[PDB]
DNA sequence: GTGGCGAGC
DNA sequence: CGTGGCGAGCGCTCGCCACG
DNA sequence: GCTCGCCACG
């Protein structure tokens, strides 16, 4: 009767509708077009939906094929036609939209009709042809498209449902939070408007660097670049300054923000150092906006300073002022770091010594001959460790989830809880997490760290039979065999390794996932533990992981680094 | 857009395609790899070619500069790594490769990250430092290996096996190659090919292989690595006689001289005789005498060298070793060898004299019948005082002694009237095999006893004519081979040397026709020895037009036997001859 | 028998 | 996010004929 | 004729 993907569109309708303050954002003609969405003939909006998931172009009714809607869709077709959603061949005005309609022969055909010299060129090159050369939609036939602004309606709906939901989610169940709505996020219809143009955007930018279009990258970047400053004076923002960061990340200001950090990405993927050099200086000149990203700015300034433009000085300044700040994490501060010593290192900087003087004060080797990680497992197989885990960050971050599930969704902390279908509270990966969360975080950690064995198991068994299946971002449910296997582990671990594990998750998941080592084995007789990273040719050991085998070692638990040769 | 180098190794490239029974001796992969690269984009083969005369190493990637190939060689190192020409950074798994790439300031960082000691150490002991580090089956080198690639970044190398393949075409190509391949011009002259140098690919790669080493041997001892320049020589002495017995010999035995230089065993010859002098450094003089009597042993390669080779063993026999009734006897055997040149005869004769009067060998005087009577002569020497070239010294002195005129040009200045006075019988038709290619700047046959004797009658007649010649057929001619070969390259003619047409008349008339034609006729006849020994300056009066021949000698500077040889021939022709001593 | 190449699909 | 339909691109083979 | 990159679909 009642099709999935319709059901979660409407899912996401009712939620924004019901809420009336949201639904003041929108303007008359276009709750009339929602109001046209629920006129329609459910085969109507069972189409509409089928259609709307793809990116617009022109498609052949003779592309059209659908047995769940209608053994013949042309009813259908009229009916979305009729109601303004849906548009003809009548309507294809466009000569680039018709050329690339049509299939290869086809146009092989038609390059024949006008006397182009070549007719079995390649499609571009005959497309090409057609462009400079300017009846294909004559012998084309009957074709439709989805109306462009209404979709651009439900675009926007669809998008202030879930700014950051797998396709099973409509089956998908979310843990039990309740819902917090205090501020408002978009401070009108326009301010939303903008919003959504800067994520196409970026969208467009990052289609782009991944299919190393870069000079177009650019372009477009620049584009956005120009569009900012001529906004980046708008009223709107005021209010943007004043959300809570967490809420900020949603903003056009931080939109655009991360759009100019991509900008540094294509400046040097360029070699354009200089601007790429004003891009860092720009974005650490203001802290509106991200935050988080403070310290990789600062990181990649140093090295554009330092290697390339070669002018020591003022990079030695930047490398001061990259300690002196306070959002720097751990990984980008050693790596600052072991450039302050590189550069004081040198004949080239035997003289500016005097500037060096702020300075701070800031693992074990194996190897081994299809997967790096089973070999690793075999070997340790035969070193008596009968258990392992390949698993790397969600391994250790399941366990988080599984000692602390009841705080990370505990009520009380107005905004980070929205909407009934979030994996995780909004300022997860912010400082303010655990700042706001600190008396039941401080007391259940040192709860933790002194636990006996049983105790960690117990409370890990709890989590388990209550929350077993359900979508927790930190949880993956299949990363340990059973619950046993869970039980086992923790017993190894011990008290005070958990404790340590556990705080890192809690004050940085950003960085503490990245930082974990792939695997973990253990002998469930003896309880003896090791926690290895693996390495195959080409494979080295980042800064991150680097702190964390430390780290891990600091807590007792035994590291080792295993190198798998060719 | 089209640059130079890439004209110049497409023609080198053509050349040797256009030839089909060379091409017969490479096999199909090989030449499918040659068809890739005629496959590639402009941009592609413009990379190989700057790659390919950069010499075999890792090289990196920051490094490459070829602002006239591509803004961006990024998809150019694409094409030439996916055609199989290239490889990059991700290929490094030699730790010895990659410590050899460092620069100084990272081999000191790496250095001083494993404790290594004496860190402010020179590059070389940190890297065989490194390299026992690594031996602590299997070890931890692989992981020190990674590292170094990691902080020397990306990287590329030619590969090994393509690079080799276009090293044995170039080879092919000029068995006789700087930038100027491209736009230079040659004399005409028609291909006459009748002999296959290579009986099969194989014995192409030994001759490449044979080139290689004694290049190898030749730069050690330049260095003074005498102790590597030894082992590589005993090598390639092994090298040589784990060849004997080869089929292609006999057919390299078969061939001419003039092309028998050609072969691997006439490199290995020249590598064994090199052999002898570096022995000689070491003082293994037994060795020396051995490996001497092995070279004169057979006279299949480089008979030429063989006056050298006489009179050395002669020496080594004579004083050190002590050994004198040998000594004694390898002189005369020397001097009854017949392919020995004048200079290190009368050497050989002046050794005889000079232990005939130390009483040690007074005894063995029943020896020392062999006695020609040609006793040592001594013409006009003069000084001058020195303060600038001792050459321009010795100028200056002759325009003060009445000769306005002075060209310091050595033996070139009458090789190149030589070139311009028989010019079209060096590059007549009709001698088969002594042109090969389009690229000769000289017949193959030039600096060998084949070339006089297949050019005889034309030859007898020209000297004859220009013994005869009165001053205006000489001009005449000269300037009719001046202005039908002007620009043209020939070995024999330096168009610097002379200041223009008129002057190179001006001293064919001053010096004179019967001379000249006695001079062509010694460097017609044997050019390898007499080219060798003209004086370094040579002045003339320009009213009387009389003319000295002035060799010139600092202090502690002494005439050579060939050059004392020279002076004596031009004295009988003659022409009147000085030699200027300059004191310092 | 072999190579080298050009045309099919 | 991982996998399948599926179009676009592209290579391949084989076969001819000159020739030792 | 094949494999590979791209876009619907749970
Ligand atoms: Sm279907
Ligand atoms: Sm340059």
């Amino acid at each position: 009767e009642f099709p999935y993907y319709l059901r979660s569109f409407l899912v996401v309708l009712k939620t924004v509708l019901e809420n009336e303050d949201d639904m003041l954002l929108f303007d008359e003609q276009e709750k009339g077009i929602v109001t046209k969405f629920y006129q329609l003939s459910a085969t109507g909006q069972k189409l509409y939906v089928r259609l709307f998931q793809r990116k617009l172009s022109w498609i052949k009714m003779t592309k059209l094929e659908y047995e769940e809607i209608a053994l013949d869709l042309t009813p259908v077709i009229e009916e979305l036609t009729n109601a303004g959603f849906l548009q003809t061949e009548s309507e294809l005005q466009e000569l680039s939209e018709v050329l690339e309609l049509l299939s290869a022969p086809e146009l092989k055909s038609l390059a024949k009709t006008f006397h182009l010299v070549n007719p079995n060129g390649q499609k571009q090159q005959l497309v090409d042809a057609f462009l400079k050369l300017a009846r294909a939609k004559a012998l084309a036939g009957q074709s439709v498209r989805i109306c462009k602004g209404p979709r651009a309606v439900f675009s926007r709906i669809l998008l202030l449902f879930s700014l950051t939901l797998l396709v099973n989610l409509g089956r998908m169940e979310f843990p039990s939070y309740t819902i917090n709505r205090k501020t408002h996020i978009f401070q009108d219809r326009d301010d939303l408007i903008r919003y959504a143009a800067a994520t196409h955007m970026l969208s467009d930018i990052s289609s782009a660097m991944a299919n190393g279009n870069w000079e177009e990258a650019k372009e477009l970047a620049q584009c956005a670049k120009r569009d900012w400053n001529r906004l980046k004076n708008h009223p709107s923002l005021r209010c943007h300054e004043d959300l809570p960061l967490f809420l900020r990340c949603f903003t056009v200001g931080w939109i655009y923000t991360r759009i100019l950090s991509r900008f540094v990405e294509i400046l040097q993927r360029l070699h354009m150092y200089e601007e790429a050099v004003r891009e860092l200086e720009s974005l650490l000149s203001q802290r509106i906006y991200c935050p988080d990203s403070r310290g990789r700015w600062w990181d990649r300034l140093a090295l554009n300073l330092h290697q390339h433009l070669k002018r020591l000085e003022p990079t030695i300044k930047c490398i001061t002022e990259g300690l002196a700040d306070p959002e720097v994490r751990t990984g980008h501060r050693l790596s600052l770091y072991q450039r302050a010593v590189r550069l004081r290192e040198s004949p080239s900087c035997k003289k500016f010594k005097h500037l060096f003087q702020q300075l701070p004060e800031m693992v074990k080797h194996v190897t081994i001959t299809c997967s790096v990680e089973e070999l690793a497992l075999a070997h340790y197989r035969r070193s008596g460790f009968d258990q392992g885990i390949h698993g790397e960050g969600s391994t250790f971050s399941t366990l988080y989830g599984l000692l602390l599930w009841d705080i990370i969704f505990m009520d009380g902390i107005p905004d980070v809880f929205r909407n009934a279908c979030q994996a995780f509270p909004l300022d997860l990966c912010t400082d303010s997490f655990f700042t706001s969360r600190r008396p039941a975080l401080e007391a259940r950690l040192q709860l933790i760290h002194d636990a006996p064995e049983e105790s960690l198991r117990a409370w890990v068994a709890a989590t388990w039979h209550e929350q077993e299946g359900r979508v927790a971002s930190l949880v993956s449910w299949d990363r340990f065999t059973s619950l046993q296997q869970a039980q086992d582990l923790v017993s190894c671990l011990g008290g005070p390794v958990l404790s340590g594990v556990c705080r890192h998750l809690a004050a940085d998941f950003r960085h503490c996932r990245g930082g974990l080592p792939a695997l973990v084995v253990w002998n469930s007789q003896s309880r003896h533990f090791k926690l290895v990273e693996v390495k195959g040719p080409n494979d080295r050991l980042s800064h991150k992981q680097m702190i964390w085998l430390a780290e891990l070692q600091k807590l007792g638990a035994e590291v080792e680094v295993c190198h798998v040769v060719a």
